[PDB]
C-alpha cells in the first residue's frame, strides 16, 4: 500500500492517567476537584485494571451523579483524546525537580505523602514527629493548580501522588483540617516515578505534503460536485485532504451540472470572494482563533453563557438572535462614546487652570464679530472664526519631564499663534516633587507680573536647558527683562514660599486634578467636558472630536433653542458630572471587566444564601431591578463606609437588590460571626438614620463560627479572582476595582454607575426581548442582571484590540441571512443545540481545508448546529491548493489493546508517486516541532523512489514536539512605547542562566522557549537595572489588575503564556538601553534536505583544517533531517570542534510563508541577532558550498564600525543599532507586495545599503 506514516511526540513524558481523567473532567470547579479525589480513596477508582478500565468509571459518574451534563460528555472525551490537560500536570512534575526539591532537605524514609505544615516537613500522618526543614522561596506560593479547600490561620499543603495506593489515608488526614474551619489546604500532584519514558503522542497537528513541481473554473466545478455526491458533510473533506491529486476527476460524470448557478445570490448580498468569516454564535473569527488547541479553550464560556438563560425560560436559537441582534450592537458601541464632565474652576474657586487664549477679550481676535450667529451660518472643512469661547481644552503638564513640558512651550503656543477659535490651557501639574517647586514661579510671574512672564520662562527654561530644580539667575533675567506691569498684587522675589503664589494655588492646583482623575498612568487631557487619554497619542482623539463639537452644536442654532443669552463653553458641560469616577468611566473605554453575576450565585449554596440581601420591592417597575452586589471588608473604616452608602443607596431607589457578603482581611477571623451581625438585623435593614447606628451593630453579635460560610467563600473569590481587605463595588456584574477608600465610590457615585450602566447595558436588555417574543424571563434584579452579564461577554474580546491584528468581537444578524439551498444545509443537531457554527467557508482556500477537519471534529459534539455554507470563488491562475492535508483529532479517546494511551497519527493512502512532497508542521503557533524520527527525506517524498530505496511504498517519518512557546509582548508607561534593547534571562530556582530573548521594536516583542514548568523573569546585569524596571511581567493582560504585580509566569498548556507585562523607567533618564554607556572564531549555516546536508558538510571540515584556532557552530535544527543530527558529534571530535543548535518561531504578527523556501530567508536575516544568546559576538556564516582555504583570523578580525554585517555578524553593532529589529519592519513593508523581491535573504539588506551598512 502507498501510505507514509507521521506521527507527533511530545519531549516530555506521559502524566498518569487517573490524574488526566481528574484534571480534564475536574478543570476550574473547586467542588469537582476535590471530589473525584475522594472516590479513590474510597476504593471506586482504585479497583482499575488497566487505562481503559479508569476512564470508563469517570464518565457515568460524571453524568448520573451530578458533575457534568452529556453535551459535554462527548466533549470531555475529546479533550481526553486530544491529551490538552497533559501539560498542566507536568508543572507538578516540574515544580517538585526544580522548587520542591532545593528545601526538601532530608530523607524519604517511605512518607509517600510527605505532609507540608508551618515550614516543617511531617511524614508522620498525625503531625509532631519531623523528617526535615522548608528553605528558602516557600512553596506556599498560591499557584493556581492546588485549589483552595476552604481556609484558615495556617497554610498546609500536601503532595499526593495517587498512583501508590498510600495516598488514600494521608489524602483523608487533611480532609478535616479545613472541614472544622481550623487550616487551609491545597493538593499539588506528585511525580510518580514509578512510570516509564512514556512519550506523550501529541496531537491537534496537520501534515503538509506540498508540491515543488507545483507549476506545470475548477473551483466551481468541485463546488457544484459535494452537491451531487449526496454526502453534504462527509465528502465535503474527502476533497479538502486530496485536492492536488483529485483534479482530473473534475472532468468525468457531469462534474460541471450548474445547478448552484441560480444560487448566486450569495455574495452580491452578503460576503465577497476569496475570504471565510467563521461566525461563532454571533461574533467573527480569525486565523489564530480557528484551529484545534487554541479552540476548545473558547467553546466553554459560550456554553456556560448559554445555558444561564435556558433556567430564566429560553432556546439555543431563541439566544443566538437575543445576543446577535441590534441591541447587542451597544454592549460595545456605547462605553468608548463618553460622559460629559466639568471642569469650571468656580468649584475650586476660580484658582487653577491658567488661560492661553482669551478669544473674547484677546485684542487679536477683534477682527470677528461677537454674535453667536457666526456659527450657526458657517461653511468649510475648517473652523468657524470668531471672537467667543465656545471649545476649551485643558492639559495637565509635569514641569520636572521636559515630554509634557515641551506641549505648552510649543503645541499650545502654535495653536495660539496659528488663530484657532478655540481656548487653550492648562494646569500646573503638582505630583512628583520638584514640579511643585517650579509650580509656585509659574503663579507669581502670572499674577504679579503678566501673561508674558509666566510663559517666558517656561519657553526660555526650555531652550536654555530645561530646570529641573527651579532655576533662580535665569528667573533674575525674566525679571529684568518684563518686571513692567505688575498688576493685582506686586513682587515677592526670589524665594517663594508665602500664603498665596505657595498657598492657595499649589493646594487647589492637586484639588482640581483629584475631582477629575489625571495625575498617574495616564495624564488626561479634557475637551468641552469628555475625557482624553495621553498614555500614547493625544493629538488624534481630541481633533476629530474638535470638528464633531461644532456641527453638534450648530443644531441647538438650526432650531434657534441657543438663545443670544446663553453661554456658549458652559453648553457641553449641561448634563456633565462633578467627579470622574474612572471605575465606571475607564481610560481604555474598551474593557469592561465583567465575570457573570448568573455564574457566581448558583453554585456556591451556602455564601449566596448567607447574605443579608435587600429584594428590589415589588412597590416598583421592571428597569429599575437590579442587583448591585458589594463585597467589602466590614472590618476596616474604608469598607464598612461603602456597606452603609450603599444602603443608603437602596433608601432612594426600590430597585437595589443589595448584597453585603462580608469579605474579611483576617483569615483566622472565620468571616460568618461577622455575616451574623448583619444577617442577625437583616429584617429590618437599612432603616439607619446614621453611620453610627451600623458600627454598633458589628460589636453587637458574637455570634457561633460558622466554619462551613468561610468554605463556599474559597470557591467564589477565587473564580472571581478578588482581593481581601481592598474592596470592589459590582452592580450586574460589573467590577470596580481597586476601591482603595470610601471616598472613590460616595452615595453620590452610586447614582452615576447606575447612570451609565442603564444607558449602556441595562435599559438595551430589555429592548431586544420586546422585539423577540420572551419578556416575561426578567424575574426581578436577578434575570436582568444574568443578562447585563451573558452580553457582556459578547463585547469582550479574547484579544487585546492592538496585538495579534484587531479582532473586535462584533455581535450581529447577518450570518443566516442568504437564500440556504444548492450550497447550503444544517447537519448535527438543530433546536436542541448548544454550540451554533454558522458557517461561511470557501472549497478553494490554504487552510480552508484544515478548518473542513477542525469543524468536522467539533461538529461531533453533542447539539452543534453547524449550519455549512459554500461561496464558489473564481480568483485562481494557478493551483488553489498546492498541499496534502489530514488533520489529526479524535473525539473518543484513542485506546490501546490492554486499555494504554493509544497514539493518534497521520496517513496517506493512495497518494501521488512521482511528485516531491515536503513534510511541514503546520500546529498551534507556539510548538518548536523539529523531525527527530525519520530515515527517509523531508523535501523529497516520491512515492516510486522509496518503494525501491528502503523496500516499500510505506514511511515510518516520526517528527517531534520539544517546546511551548511563551510568546509575549512588552510595554511602557507613561506612554507605551517599545521597550527594545533590554535583555532579560528567564530563571528558575533551580535553572540559573537558562534562556534569553531580546525585546524588539514590534510592541516590545518576546517569546521565550521552554517545556511545562514554573518560572520567573530577570532583566540581565548591563542597562536593564539602571534604566528599566519591570514592576510587574502581566502574566493577567494588558489590564493591569490589582493582584498581578506577580513578576513569576507559569507555563502549562499549548499556546503558550501570553505575556502582556507593564515594564517602566526609572524616572530620569531616556538614554535608550539599545545605545552603549569558548572561541574566538565562529560560522553559522542553513540547511533542508539529505542532498543540502552533505554540501554543508564539507564546508565544515574544509574551515576547520585551514586556520590555526578555534571554530564553533551554529546550524537549525527542525529544517535539518534525523540522518543529519546523529553525524555532527562524530565530525566534532575526529577533527576537534563544537556543535550546537538555535532554532526560533515567526510570530502571529509577522508574514508566514507558503513553500518552505520563502520561510528559510525570513529567518536568516531578520532572525539572525536573537538566534544566538547574549553570550556571544562574531558569526562567520558562509553558503553550504563554499570551501574556507584561509585562515579563519581575518574574518573575525576585521573592522567595521558602524558597519553590522557572505557577512560578519558583530553581535554588538547588531546589538547597538538594532539591525536585525530594523529588517523586521523593513521585511513588514516590503512583503504585502512582491513587487519588490527576487529573493529575501540578499535584497532586502542591499537596498538599505546607505542606511543599513555591510
Amino acid at each position: 500500500s502507498p501510505s507514509i506514516n507521521v506521527a507527533l511526540k511530545a519531549a516530555f513524558p506521559s502524566p498518569p492517567y487517573l490524574v488526566e481523567l481528574l484534571e480534564t473532567a475536574a478543570s476550574d470547579n473547586t467542588t469537582i476537584y476535590y471530589s473525584l479525589l475522594d472516590r479513590i480513596a474510597k476504593g471506586h477508582f482504585a479497583e482499575a485494571t488497566t487505562d481503559k478500565a479508569l476512564y470508563e468509571k469517570f464518565l457515568e459518574v460524571l453524568r448520573d451523579d451530578g458533575h457534568m451534563d452529556p453535551e459535554a460528555l462527548s466533549a470531555f472525551k475529546l479533550a481526553l483524546s486530544l491529551r490538552t490537560a497533559t501539560p498542566r500536570v507536568e508543572a507538578h512534575y516540574q515544580y517538585y525537580t526544580a522548587t520542591v526539591e532545593p528545601s526538601l532537605s532530608g530523607t524519604q524514609e517511605g512518607c509517600d505523602q510527605w505532609f507540608l505544615i508551618d515550614g516543617e516537613q511531617y511524614c508522620s500522618p498525625t503531625l509532631d514527629t519531623s523528617h526535615g526543614k522548608v528553605k528558602g522561596e516557600d512553596q506556599l506560593r498560591t499557584l493556581p493548580f492546588d485549589r483552595k479547600f476552604c481556609v484558615g490561620s495556617r497554610d498546609v499543603i500536601l503532595y499526593a501522588d495517587i498512583t501508590s495506593k498510600s495516598f488514600a489515608p494521608f489524602h483523608e488526614v487533611a480532609m478535616d483540617l479545613a472541614k472544622k474551619g481550623k487550616a487551609s489546604y491545597r493538593v499539588r500532584y506528585r511525580r510518580s516515578p514509578s512510570h516509564s519514558r512514556e512519550s506523550l503522542s501529541v496531537n491537534g497537528y496537520g501534515v503538509e505534503l506540498v508540491l515543488k513541481r507545483t507549476d506545470y473554473a475548477l473551483g466551481m466545478k468541485a463546488a457544484s460536485f459535494v452537491m451531487q455526491s449526496e454526502k453534504p458533510f462527509e465528502a465535503l473533506l474527502k476533497l479538502t485532504q486530496d485536492f492536488p491529486k483529485y483534479s482530473n476527476s473534475l472532468g468525468s460524470q457531469n462534474v460541471s451540472a450548474e445547478f448552484e448557478a441560480e444560487h448566486r445570490g450569495n455574495r452580491e448580498v452578503f460576503l465577497p470572494e476569496g475570504s471565510n468569516v467563521l461566525w461563532l454564535n454571533g461574533l467573527h473569527l480569525i486565523d489564530r482563533q480557528i484551529q484545534p488547541f487554541g479552540l476548545v479553550d473558547l467553546l466553554t464560556r459560550e456554553r456556560k453563557l448559554i445555558k444561564s438563560v435556558l433556567d430564566l425560560g429560553l432556546t439555543g436559537q431563541q439566544a443566538v438572535d437575543l445576543l446577535g441582534h441590534a441591541e447587542v450592537a451597544h454592549a460595545k458601541s456605547g462605553d468608548d462614546e463618553p460622559r460629559r464632565f466639568d471642569w469650571r474652576d468656580d468649584i475650586e474657586e476660580g484658582q487653577v487652570i491658567i488661560w492661553l487664549n482669551n478669544l473674547e477679550k484677546d485684542k487679536r481676535y477683534k477682527s470677528f464679530s461677537p454674535s453667536i450667529w457666526v456659527l450657526i451660518h458657517h461653511f468649510g472643512h475648517g473652523l468657524p472664526q470668531i471672537r467667543r469661547d465656545v471649545f476649551n481644552l485643558v492639559v495637565p503638564v509635569d514641569l520636572t519631564k521636559a515630554d509634557d513640558v515641551k506641549i505648552v512651550v510649543e503645541g499650545l503656543l502654535s495653536f495660539v499663534k496659528r488663530l484657532i477659535p478655540v481656548r487653550f490651557g492648562f494646569v500646573p501639574l503638582t505630583p512628583t516633587g520638584q514640579a511643585i517647586d517650579q509650580a509656585k514661579v509659574v503663579y507669581y510671574l502670572l499674577e504679579n507680573y503678566g501673561l508674558a512672564a509666566a510663559t517666558a520662562y517656561l519657553e526660555k527654561s526650555y531652550e536654555e536647558q530645561s530646570t529641573g530644580q527651579p532655576n533662580e539667575r535665569i528667573f533674575n533675567e525674566v525679571i529684568k527683562d518684563k518686571s513692567l506691569r505688575p498688576d493685582g498684587v506686586e513682587l515677592s522675589f526670589k524665594d517663594i514660599f508665602i500664603s498665596e503664589k505657595h498657598e492657595k494655588q499649589i493646594h487647589l492646583s492637586k484639588h482640581w486634578v483629584e475631582r477629575l482623575r489625571a495625575g498617574g498612568d495616564v495624564p488626561t487631557v479634557f475637551f468641552d467636558g469628555f475625557p482624553i487619554p495621553r498614555e500614547d497619542n493625544w493629538l488624534r482623539v481630541m481633533n476629530h472630536r474638535l470638528m464633531q463639537d461644532l456641527q453638534a452644536l450648530q443644531q441647538a442654532g438650526y432650531f434657534g433653542m441657543l438663545n443670544e443669552s446663553m453661554w456658549l463653553p458652559g453648553f457641553f458641560l449641561e448634563k456633565a458630572l462633578s467627579r470622574r469616577n474612572t471605575l465606571i468611566f475607564p481610560e481604555d473605554k474598551n474593557e469592561l471587566t465583567v465575570l457573570n453575576v448568573n455564574k457566581i450565585y448558583i453554585e456556591n449554596h451556602d455564601l449566596m444564601s448567607k447574605v443579608p440581601v435587600i429584594e428590589a420591592s415589588k412597590e416598583s417597575t421592571r428597569d429599575d431591578w437590579a442587583a448591585l452586589t458589594v463585597v467589602a471588608d466590614l472590618d476596616d473604616i474604608e469598607g464598612q463606609e461603602l456597606v452603609y452608602y450603599a444602603l443608603r443607596f437602596r433608601k432612594s431607589n426600590d430597585g437595589v437588590r443589595l448584597d453585603i457578603v462580608h469579605n474579611p482581611k483576617d483569615t483566622s477571623r472565620s468571616p460568618s460571626v461577622l455575616a451574623q451581625r448583619l444577617k442577625s438585623r437583616e429584617d429590618k435593614l437599612l432603616d439607619f438614620t446614621r453611620f453610627l447606628d451600623l458600627e454598633t451593630a458589628l460589636e453587637t453579635g458574637e455570634f457561633e463560627p460558622d466554619v462551613a460560610y468561610d468554605c463556599s467563600l474559597a470557591n467564589f473569590l477565587a473564580s472571581s479572582n478578588m482581593k481581601a481587605g481592598d474592596n470592589f463595588v459590582i452592580l450586574n456584574g460589573r467590577v470596580l476595582g481597586p476601591i482603595t477608600s470610601a471616598d472613590d465610590f460616595k452615595k453620590e457615585d452610586f447614582e452615576v454607575f447606575l447612570q451609565a450602566e442603564r444607558r449602556t447595558r441595562i435599559l438595551p436588555v430589555y429592548k431586544a426581548l420586546e422585539d423577540l417574543g420572551l419578556d416575561d424571563k426578567v424575574s426581578g434584579p436577578l434575570s436582568a442582571a444574568k443578562l447585563t452579564s451573558v452580553t457582556a461577554l459578547s463585547t469582550i474580546s479574547d484579544l487585546p484590540q492592538g496585538i495579534f491584528d484587531n479582532a473586535p468581537t462584533v455581535r450581529t444578524t447577518l450570518f443566516k441571512q442568504w437564500n440556504s439551498t444548492y450550497t447550503s444545509f444544517e447537519v448535527g443537531d438543530a433546536s436542541t443545540a448548544t454550540i451554533f457554527f454558522v458557517a461561511v467557508i470557501n472549497p478553494a482556500s490554504e487552510i480552508g481545508q484544515r478548518w473542513v477537519a477542525v469543524l468536522k471534529v467539533l461538529s461531533e459534539l453533542e447539539g452543534v448546529h453547524l449550519r455549512v455554507f459554500l461561496n464558489p470563488t473564481v480568483m485562481i491562475e494557478e493551483l488553489p491548493v498546492k498541499r496534502f492535508y489530514r488533520y489529526v483529532l479524535s473525539s473518543s479517546p484513542s485506546f490501546d489493546e490492554s486499555g494504554k494511551v493509544k497514539a493518534l497519527s497521520a496517513r496517506f493512502t493512495g497518494v501521488p508517486r512521482e511528485t516531491l512532497l515536503v513534510v511541514g508542521m503546520d500546529v498551534p503557533p507556539a510548538w518548536l516541532v523539529t523531525s527527530k524520527v525519520a530515515v527517509d527525506d523531508l523535501d523529497n517524498l516520491r512515492i516510486k523512489d522509496i518503494k525501491a530505496k528502503r523496500g516499500t511504498e510505506h514511511v515510518e517519518a516520526i517528527y517531534e514536539l520539544e517546546h511551548i512557546l511563551i510568546e509575549g509582548h512588552s510595554r511602557e508607561i507613561p506612554g507605551a512605547h517599545a521597550p527594545r534593547g533590554v535583555q532579560l534571562v528567564l530563571e528558575t530556582e533551580n535553572n540559573p542562566h537558562f534562556a534569553d530573548t531580546i525585546i524588539m521594536a514590534n510592541l516590545g516583542y518576546f517569546q521565550f522557549k521552554a517545556n511545562p514548568g514554573v518560572y520567573n523573569i530577570r532583566l540581565k546585569e548591563g542597562r536593564s537595572s539602571e534604566i528599566f524596571t519591570l514592576e510587574s511581567v502581566g502574566a493577567k493582560g494588558w489590564g493591569p489588575i490589582p493582584g498581578d504585580d506577580n513578576t513569576e509566569v507559569v507555563l502549562m498548556d499549548f499556546q503558550g503564556t501570553t505575556l502582556y507585562p507593564r515594564l517602566r523607567r526609572k524616572p530620569g533618564m531616556e538614554e535608550e538601553d539599545v545605545l552603549e554607556p569558548h572561541a574566538e572564531i565562529n560560522i553559522f549555516s542553513v540547511a533542508s534536505g539529505h542532498l543540502y546536508e552533505r554540501m554543508l558538510n564539507i564546508m565544515m571540515a574544509s574551515v576547520m583544517h585551514h586556520t590555526n584556532h578555534t571554530v564553533k557552530f551554529w546550524f537549525i535544527e527542525q529544517f535539518l533531517s534525523p540522518s543529519f543530527k546523529d553525524f555532527i558529534p562524530h565530525m566534532a571530535a575526529e577533527y576537534g570542534f563544537k556543535y550546537e543548535m538555535v532554532t526560533y518561531k515567526w510570530p502571529h504578527w509577522l508574514r508566514q510563508q507558503k513553500e518552505k523556501q520563502r520561510e528559510i530567508w525570513g529567518y536568516k536575516i531578520l532572525f539572525l541577532d536573537v538566534l544566538f544568546p547574549l553570550s556571544l559576538d562574531k558569526v562567520i556564516f558562509v553558503d553550504a558550498d563554499q570551501i574556507v582555504r584561509t585562515d579563519m583570523y581575518d574574518l573575525v578580525e576585521h573592522p567595521l564600525d558602524g558597519a553590522p554585517y557572505l557577512y560578519v555578524v558583530d553581535l554588538q553593532r547588531f546589538r547597538e543599532l538594532a539591525a536585525g529589529d530594523r529588517l523586521r519592519q523593513q521585511y513588514h513593508a516590503l512583503s504585502a507586495d512582491p513587487n519588490s523581491l527576487a529573493n529575501l535573504d540578499q535584497d532586502l539588506p542591499n537596498h538599505m545599503q546607505f542606511t543599513i551598512p555591510i
